[PDB]
């Protein structure tokens, strides 16, 4: 439940927020596969409500468990599973199991939604299905956050044994056609007791797929705790990984300056975070993109945002999400779609870049160069951990990777990077490509020093090489 089942030498999860099955499958094969990447976490693939304009959060009210929606159909999924996972490349479903839809109306297949009568056809769910209807509006009640309506979305009893059932049998579905794991949709809102049983009720990866023998489903739980709530994140972690939501909040908050860079030093679990093992990290999401506040970094705030995704790259803490999102003015707009309402595929520019309205955050190359640092880094701790008291630090993961941030001022030193001596690309500016380096690079003495500079002023206020960039 707390093994990412990633293939070696890969890390990293990424949200292709929306995409669809086909396109997924060519981005493993094309650009996840050869840049080392360890996973792609998919939109929700069951029937969900069909919404007036087709916005991004029609996929959070489920109709059914059909694999029937704008992504694609199941045969288009099992596509996307075989070729994802031939490449190295696993995929964890967002499953959305806390309730039905807020409204009436027809799912994506043409199933049925009755909200009204909490009738749910194609599944089938009935009101005796359901917690009775009261409004979740006290989370210093965790009964209330528990078995009441959020926003009016029906709320499935996972007590009852038909319940657990249903759902046990869509998650087992998904684990047979080859999926390594799931996210769990609004974890909070769900006991942790009922949860544990569902999860147990669970069977080991389909090694046709290319799994180990014995390997578990990775579980990964949304329960937004920023504390002083009845409900909190330790009581998730028994039964698998937690979303670290303070993890984007606190760093959100340091790289936009809110706190100086030298207190990173002991950033972990001291910073009221889980403990590593037991966290997936990320700096946003597809929701706090949208409704996080200030305090979160997007990729509407590039430069800041590309450091955090740097630092939690280059930290050895928790396993590693990127958000990779579509471009929007509106919170509650849809991704790019034609006049029938089907999505429009992200394009890849000559650049490498996605056209279309896709961002495709993870085809940057600090982002990738960060996960190519991640993979060479493999095993290893923060070691020489340097900072001018302010908002200059650096560090390196064991003698296999050196990193160094600069939010204030330029960064001039001559500092240990603990690497063998030589040339290393910087895999932030560049990249080690046809045996030279095409941006910066840095030249490591035999005493494992070098001269680093990272002026305030440039595009990005990182610096990182590692042993897999070296000429
Ligand atoms: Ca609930
Ligand atoms: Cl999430």
């Amino acid at each position: 439940q707390k093994d990412a089942n990633f293939a070696s030498g890969r890390n990293s999860i990424v949200h292709l927020f929306e995409w669809k099955w086909n396109d997924i499958a060519d981005e493993c094969e094309r650009f996840l596969q050869p840049q080392g990447f360890g996973g792609v976490q998919i939109s929700p693939p069951n029937e969900y409500l069909v919404a007036d304009g087709r916005p991004w959060w029609e996929r959070y009210q489920p109709v059914s468990y059909i694999i029937n929606t704008r992504s694609g159909d199941e045969s288009a999924f099992t596509d996307m599973t075989r070729r994802c996972n031939d490449a190295g490349v696993r995929i964890y479903v967002d499953a959305v199991i806390n309730h039905m839809t807020g409204m009436n109306g027809v799912g994506t297949s043409g199933s049925s939604a009755d909200h009204d009568g909490m009738n749910y056809p194609a599944v089938p769910y009935g009101s005796g299905d359901f917690h009775s209807p009261c409004e979740v509006n006290n989370y210093q009640d965790a009964d209330n956050v528990r078995n009441c309506e959020l926003v009016g979305l029906r709320d499935l009893n996972q007590g009852s044994d038909y319940v657990r059932g249903v759902l046990i049998d869509y998650m087992n579905h998904m684990i047979d056609l080859g999926v390594a794991g799931f996210r769990v949709d609004a974890a909070k809102h769900m006991s942790p007791g009922d949860l544990s049983v569902i999860f147990s009720g669970l069977k080991n990866l389909n090694t046709d797929y290319g799994f180990a023998d014995g390997a578990r489903p990775f579980i990964y739980q949304e329960v937004i705790d920023l504390g002083g709530e009845a409900i909190s994140k330790n009581e998730y972690t028994g039964f698998g990984c937690v979303l670290e939501f303070q993890f984007g909040v606190s760093l959100g908050n340091a790289f936009q300056g809110g706190n100086q860079l030298k207190n990173l030093a002991n950033w972990g679990p001291e910073w009221g975070l889980l403990e590593g093992l037991d966290a997936v990290v990320f700096v946003d999401n597809h929701d706090n993109q949208r409704t996080g506040g200030s305090q979160i970094l997007t990729y509407k705030n590039p430069k800041p945002y590309k450091m955090a995704i740097a630092f939690m790259l280059a930290h050895p803490y928790g396993t590693t999400r990127i958000m990779s999102s579509f471009d929007f003015t509106d919170n509650d707009q849809g991704p790019p779609q034609d006049g029938s309402g089907n999505l429009i595929s992200p394009g890849i520019n000559d650049d490498n870049t996605c056209s279309n309205g896709y961002v495709c955050e993870h085809r940057w190359r600090q982002v990738y160069g960060m996960v190519g640092f991640r993979n060479a880094v493999e095993g290893t701790q923060v070691e020489n951990w340097w900072s001018n008291d302010d908002n200059q630090i650096a560090f390196s993961r064991g003698s296999q990777g050196f990193v160094a941030f600069t939010n204030g001022g330029d960064l001039n030193q001559n500092l240990n990077t603990g690497l063998p001596a030589g040339t290393y690309c910087d895999v932030i500016s560049g990249e080690l490509s046809g045996g030279s380096c095409t941006g910066k690079s840095v030249t490591v003495g035999d005493n494992g020093s070098a001269d680093i500079s990272l002026g305030s002023a440039e595009d990005d206020g990182v610096l990182a090489i590692h042993v897999n960039a070296k000429l």
